[PDB]
Formats: structure tokens, C-alpha cells, sequence
């Protein structure tokens, strides 16, 4: 996260870290046994880390649970990142508490101008490289589809939206991929891609979760 702020420990209780020996992506807990992340975060051997603030220190509220299965969206296209969404089932159910809590799925898509909370452990610099240890947060509005497609001509599908600031300075960044965009208490986005980080006229691009609620609910119910 570039240009954001320290969330505060466990203030985003649905935020997970995906670990394969190191943090490599975020995700969002949607029930006791399921996480949603980005398809471009797929790999084998994922451990889901819940209750994290400092990802380099055991602080006493963590749950570490291996994934038992991953399901990449049937139409995921890695060349274009269309349908950049993946479900991860936990080998055992997470213990839900104050600091480990699920986030509701949308019943409706969100409108442009809606303010959302974006979070992650990704790079905090827009030209250099510095990775935080504690979770960072950013408040950012959903941008008009029209400004999104103008920023990225020919690359925005109906399954993507842009959020952030056209002037730059505040954005998601590498290491944030797969993590949440929450608006009005609903998981509306997944950190997907962008051109650099926090650059002018290059806002972050996010998977449009509201298009996938039927697929999410059906897949979970059958697995
Ligand atoms: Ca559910
Ligand atoms: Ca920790
Ligand atoms: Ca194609
Ligand atoms: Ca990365």
C-alpha cells in the first residue's frame, strides 16, 4: 500500500496473508473455512495466516491453517487477468473471534464514488522498494468505469473496476495482490493489477467481486 496508514493491529479482521515460506499475497476470509483471493496468486502449498498484524513476529492472535484445495475461476485468463479470482478452502475451520472474522459478500455491485478500504502488506514506495511488517490501509473511492477504461485503454473488462486517485500518491502495490477492497461492509474488490503504483492517471485495478457471488456461493456449497 502506497500513501496509506498503519491500520492498527487486527482492525481488518478478514484480511489474511497467504504464506509459502514468506508472505506473497493477501486474501479475505468469507466464512469459517474459505478464503477468496486473486487467481494470479495461485500456487500449491499455501498456508493461510489469519489474525496477523506484524507478519514477521508472533504476536499471539494468529491462526496458521494449510489450504486443502484451491479453485481458480474457470474463465481466468492469465494473459489479460480477466476473471482474476480464486477460492481457497482451509484444511480445518478457523476459530472466529474478535480478530479473525469473515467479510460479507456483496448482494449488489457498488456505485462509483463509494469509499472503500483497501489493505495489505505490499510495497509502500511508488519508485523504490520497502515492505512493511504491519498491515497498511488505504481509503479510496471507486472510480467511474469511464475514467478506468480511459486510464487503461483496451484492458478493462466488465469484471474489473478501478479505485484510487487519478492524481496518484495513494494506491495498492506489489505484495497487496489478492487482498480486499471493502465498501459499505461488503467485499467488492480483490487487488488485481495496475501500471506501477500510485502513478498519476494509473489507478489500481480490482476484480469486481459482485459479478462472482453466484459462482462463489455455488462452488463453496459443492466443495
Ligand atoms: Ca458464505
Ligand atoms: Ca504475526
Ligand atoms: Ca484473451
Ligand atoms: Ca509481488
Amino acid at each position: 500500500i502506497v500513501g496509506g496508514y498503519t491500520c492498527g493491529a487486527n482492525t481488518v479482521p478478514y484480511q489474511v496473508s497467504l504464506n509459502s515460506g514468506y508472505h506473497f499475497c493477501g486474501g479475505s476470509l468469507i466464512n469459517s473455512q474459505w478464503v477468496v483471493s486473486a487467481a494470479h496468486c495461485y500456487k500449491s502449498g499455501i498456508q493461510v495466516r489469519l489474525g496477523e498484524d506484524n507478519i514477521n513476529v508472533v504476536e499471539g492472535n494468529e491462526q496458521f491453517i494449510s489450504a486443502s484445495k484451491s479453485i481458480v475461476h474457470p474463465s481466468y485468463n492469465s494473459n489479460t487477468l480477466n476473471n482474476d479470482i480464486m477460492l481457497i478452502k482451509l484444511k480445518s475451520a478457523a476459530s472466529l473471534n474478535s480478530r479473525v472474522a469473515s467479510i460479507s459478500l456483496p448482494t449488489s455491485c457498488a456505485s462509483a464514488g463509494t469509499q472503500c478500504l483497501i489493505s495489505g502488506w505490499g510495497n509502500t514506495k511508488s519508485s523504490g522498494t520497502s515492505y512493511p511488517d504491519v498491515l497498511k490501509c488505504l481509503k479510496a473511492p471507486i472510480l467511474s468505469d469511464s475514467s478506468c477504461k480511459s486510464a487503461y485503454p483496451g484492458q478493462i473488462t466488465s469484471n474489473m473496476f478501478c479505485a484510487g486517485y487519478l492524481e496518484g500518491g495513494k494506491d495498492s502495490c506489489q505484495g497487496d495482490s489478492g487482498g480486499p477492497v471493502v465498501c459499505s461492509g461488503k467485499l467488492q474488490g480483490i487487488v488485481s493489477w495496475g501500471s506501477g503504483c500510485a502513478q498519476k492517471n494509473k489507478p489500481g485495478v480490482y476484480t469486481k467481486v459482485c459479478n462472482y457471488v453466484s459462482w462463489i456461493k455455488q462452488t463453496i456449497a459443492s466443495n
